[PDB]
């Protein structure tokens, strides 16, 4: 067999018979052979686990003569900021993201913040530290603790116009992982009253671990909103690089929108610019960037291609629907924080709320949401719908999966890359009814 943790994108595993401070030194002696010279990032979340990783990959990496630059607790988009920002030859972020409590993981980047996956040196380092019996040698390296996050913050900021923003009233939610922080240290800088939901950082997440996406963690988002008559509301994952927006009425804002929204709000400061996005739900995309003399680029999805593409491409924005939303002048990272910073001061400037600034969007081009099936034959199942609507002579695109346009219906089919699955869109031409008679007859397919 090969290690499991090691998957598409970045190390995941249940602690420690997936990984362990062992395995985690041996990263760092391999990692230190796959990099241009210059000095490593650290960084941690807030699981308990975390910080044993992060100095056990110290002194591995301090053992191949590596610098290390210590960065401490942080979110994961602090990793990619100060390997950019310190010119460092890589970094890596030891988090778990959302995954249960036994578990923990890295996320790995090289020469201004580049993905390092599976394919691009993740499993290279595998192979090494896989095969790797050597003693541990002793570091001829040293280790630098540099918390200040004045310049990453400076950053953030950047992003807006800080005398345009109104004193909004927003609701934010860590989950108990290290959003609460970042927040916290901006405040003195905004006009905006915050109402804090979860907000200390504690790795035993006593409110459940941090993943906005299910349904109970949810709801204590629209709650807050909804008892405090906010103008929105905020959730981040645990390592804060996604956030989620909930708008005055206690709504989750399905992440399909906020690319075009996020896309716009860029555009009109850099004007002209491409943005980037994926071809799961793709039309009001192309819309909103086109409306707002933008230039649409469609592009494989995973955050690797994303990047790889906005940087061939100089895109000043790319969107994910999946909540993840990448900046060029962030090092082409992605950010947690950027997002609701750029919605906030869209929401300042326009008079308009979240919802208003949605509804016509989600009325226009309404989606099915991802929907993953779990099927015997994955393959057979995908040629059952193919099939099915071969006599309609669908436009196809086969840039990820399989897109299929009906002209006033289309849908993405496609493998998951991180996860054995298969996962379903589906958008419509204004029409409600047809999505959701198409959508079913879809999953009944699927499900055959
Ligand atoms: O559908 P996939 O292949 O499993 O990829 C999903 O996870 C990726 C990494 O977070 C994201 O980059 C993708 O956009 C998506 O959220
Ligand atoms: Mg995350």
């Amino acid at each position: 067999m090969t290690l499991p943790a090691f998957k598409a994108y970045d190390i995941r595993g249940r602690v420690p018979d997936e990984l362990n401070e062992d395995l985690a030194r041996r990263i760092g002696v391999a990692l230190a052979a796959q990099l241009d010279q210059g000095p490593v990032v650290l960084g941690h979340d807030v699981r308990l686990a975390s910080p044993a990783l992060q100095e056990a990959l110290s002194a591995g990496l301090r053992a191949s003569g590596r610098d290390v630059i210590d960065i401490g607790l942080c979110g994961t988009e602090e990793v990619y900021f100060q390997t950019d920002y310190l010119k460092a030859a890589g970094g890596v972020m030891v988090t778990a993201s959302h995954n249960p409590m036994d578990y923990n993981g890295m996320k790995l980047v090289r020469e201004q913040a580049r993905p390092i996956s599976s394919d691009t040196g993740l499993f290279a380092i595998r192979d090494t530290v896989a095969a790797d019996t050597a003693a541990p040698g002793e570091p001829t390296a040293s280790e630098q603790s540099r918390t200040d996050k004045t310049a990453y913050l400076e950053h953030l900021l950047s992003y807006v116009d800080r005398s345009t923003l109104k004193p909004l009233k927003l609701v934010v939610n860590a989950g108990n992982g290290g959003a609460g922080l970042i927040v916290d240290l901006l405040a003195p800088h905004l006009p905006f009253e915050f109402v804090r939901v979860f907000h200390e950082p504690d790795g035993n997440f006593p409110n459940g671990i941090p993943n906005p996406l299910l349904p109970e963690n949810r709801d204590a988002t629209a709650k807050a909103v909804k008892d405090n008559g906010a103008d929105f509301g905020i959730a981040w994952d645990g390592d804060f690089d996604r956030c989620f927006f909930f708008d005055h009425t206690g709504r989750f804002i399905e992440g399909y929108y906020l690319v075009g929204l996020l896309a716009q709000a860029i555009l009109a400061k850099q004007p002209g610019g491409k943005v980037v996005h994926d071809p799961r739900l793709t039309w009001n995309t192309v819309e909103q960037v086109e409306e707002a003399g933008g230039i649409p680029v469609l592009c494989k999805s995973g955050h690797a291609f994303i990047k790889e593409k906005m940087r061939s491409e100089n895109a000043v924005y790319g969107g994910e629907m999946s909540a993840h939303h990448y900046f060029r002048e962030f090092a082409y990272a992605d950010s947690g924080m950027i997002p609701w910073l750029l919605i906030a001061e869209l929401v300042s400037q326009s008079g308009r709320s979240l919802a208003d600034l949605v509804e016509a969007r989600m009325q226009k081009f309404p989606c099915s949401g991802e929907i993953n099936f779990k099927v015997a034959d994955a393959k057979a199942s995908v040629a059952r719908v193919m099939e099915h609507y071969a006599s309609l002579s669908p436009e196809l695109d086969y840039t990820d999966g399989i897109s299929a346009d009906f002209g006033q219906w289309r849908f993405n089919l496609r493998s998951s890359n991180t996860e054995p699955l298969l996962r379903l869109n589906v958008e419509t031409r204004g029409d409600a009814a047809l999505l959701e008679t198409r959508t079913q007859e879809i999953s009944n397919l699927l499900r055959g």
